[PDB]
């Protein structure tokens, strides 16, 4: 019935999909093994989709933009899924589906495989600035979009530094009310910075667009740019290359996390960490000697 | 004579220091243990120094700037060490000392402890864009300086993206000949981008300076800014905080590298990696199943 579940999901059975996602989200070691066989079976039916990441600060307008984009897309014949890695008009529609960082990252990546196997051709993955969540989403999508504020000199308030460089497309949102002209200036400032950061880029220099997600303006143009991104990368053979690299990278991350977890989650290492850290912070112990004691203690109690 | 070596180094014996550095650089497992006791003994004599990282593309003018800065400093009573993580006027002077990423990072960090114990109060650490070398240097210094070109719209040619955000101070070098006016404009462009990236920074927004390292102009002003950096961070209690955090982070990196090495350097894992990677890249195997096989195989042959 792993085979049964896989037949149901790829056939479009709407009841099978949530159950597969639950199987996939199960931390229970016996479910992990079934989940893996199911994914192995569905892997060949996946990949036929554009995965788009969406980030920006609380209140910048991510969920408003996502609802609007999702309707834009549904009306053009797509089947759209929305996941979040920490929208009522959208969630009612039959062609939409709305649903540790290591743990949530893993469950989200596996869930994408199920959704694509189930016929979803657009996958929107939303995140906020929590820990390393932006990098995790950027590493599982084709196109990563950053929403910013439409204020000259203040577009990136509250964004973790380094996040700008993850973006394939940058959007100055809320380009309405008293800020039409200002949004254009704000966009031109970000474009100037992107030109500095990507001075001789030949394939894809991140465009900067304006949008009013609440007035439904610039959404279509945003999606037109997302499609151009895929077309440009596909013509260079880089769309498939990025995916293959992400998958290999993720494989090694899983290896890393498995071996590091043995140490990090050891209760006795947990008990003595503070004092070993205090001793390092105070110059009483070298980092190499603290590291050795951490490994010795893990080994003694594993 | 670990005790003997430690007494000689902290007493200023110029012959002891190179030998300690050689001990520290020894990959031989018996030397590592002596090295650790020596560092433990010298740790309390270290820290009385300003550690400055210097990066930028090949030919931007790093070694020219370093030689000039090092003489500037020697003439002001400092004892200056220069390390490189991949200058003849300087190397002749008695108050100067010129000398795997994980391995070189480790040896450089430990060497800083020896140098500081030996009376060096300025440590300049040079790197280029090789792998993750910039981040490694930024994580072992107090102040990280990025040199760029003095050309409008082309300052960051050849720099890995994300490196700009590591900088505490940015310098447009070669502000001479036909580019005096242009260097000022180039500096103003980078300043604009830094204002965008750090829109509401209250403690330290990276200044952008001009320099002609070959005409010895702007070096003094660069050092004045490096001192201001330390003064500002020290007044906020952040200079010591950054160091303590770097040391703790490095401790855990050593733990990580020790446990991951058991897998990464296993010959049998090395043999089968390509095919397991090929199978992942082709959608024949899930990343989680490839990861499990990697761990199983390491375990079988360790
Ligand atoms: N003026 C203006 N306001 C907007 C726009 N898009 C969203 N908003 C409003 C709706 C909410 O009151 C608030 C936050 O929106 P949201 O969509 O919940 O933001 P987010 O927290 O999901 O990023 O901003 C927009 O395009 N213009
Ligand atoms: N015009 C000009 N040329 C400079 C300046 N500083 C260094 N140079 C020259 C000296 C070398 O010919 C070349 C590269 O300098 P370098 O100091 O070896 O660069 P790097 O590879 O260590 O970064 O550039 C400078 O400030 N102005
Ligand atoms: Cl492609
Ligand atoms: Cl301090």
């Amino acid at each position: 019935t792993v085979d049964g579940l896989a037949t149901a999901v790829r056939g479009g059975d709407r009841a099978a999909l949530p159950r597969a996602i639950t199987l996939v989200e199960s931390t229970r070691p016996d479910h992990r093994e079934q989940a893996q066989q199911l994914l192995l079976r569905l892997l060949p039916d996946s990949g036929n989709a554009h995965r788009v990441g969406i980030t920006g600060v609380p209140g910048v307008g991510k969920s408003t933009a996502i609802e609007a984009l999702g309707m834009h897309l549904i009306e053009r014949g797509h089947r759209v899924a929305v996941l979040a890695v920490d929208m009522a008009r959208l969630a009612v529609h039959p062609n939409a589906y709305i649903r540790t960082l290591g743990g949530v990252t893993r469950a989200t990546r596996e869930t994408v495989v199920l959704l694509e196997a189930a016929g979803f051709d657009v996958i929107l993955i939303e995140t906020v600035g929590v820990g390393q969540s932006e990098v995790a989403v950027a590493n599982m999508v084709d196109t990563f979009v950053l929403l910013t504020l439409a204020r000259t000199g203040d577009q990136l308030q509250g964004i973790k530094k380094g996040v700008l460089e993850l973006a394939d497309i940058v959007v100055v949102n809320k380009a309405d009310g008293e800020h039409h002209k200002e949004a254009r200036l704000a966009a031109r400032e970000l474009s100037a910075a992107i030109r500095l950061i990507y001075p001789r880029e030949a394939l894809w220099r991140p465009p900067v667009l304006t949008m009013s997600a609440v007035e439904g303006r610039g959404l279509a143009e945003l999606w037109d740019t997302v499609e151009r991104h895929r077309q440009v990368l596909t013509g260079a053979g880089e769309f498939d290359a990025r995916r293959r690299d992400q998958q290999v990278d993720w494989t090694w991350q899983l290896v890393r996390d498995a071996v590091l977890d043995r140490v990090w989650s050891n209760p006795t290492v947990r008990k003595v960490r503070s004092e070993l850290e205090r001793r390092v912070r105070a110059g009483e112990l070298t980092p190499a000697l603290a590291a050795q004691q951490i490994l010795e203690i893990a080994n003694l109690t594993d």
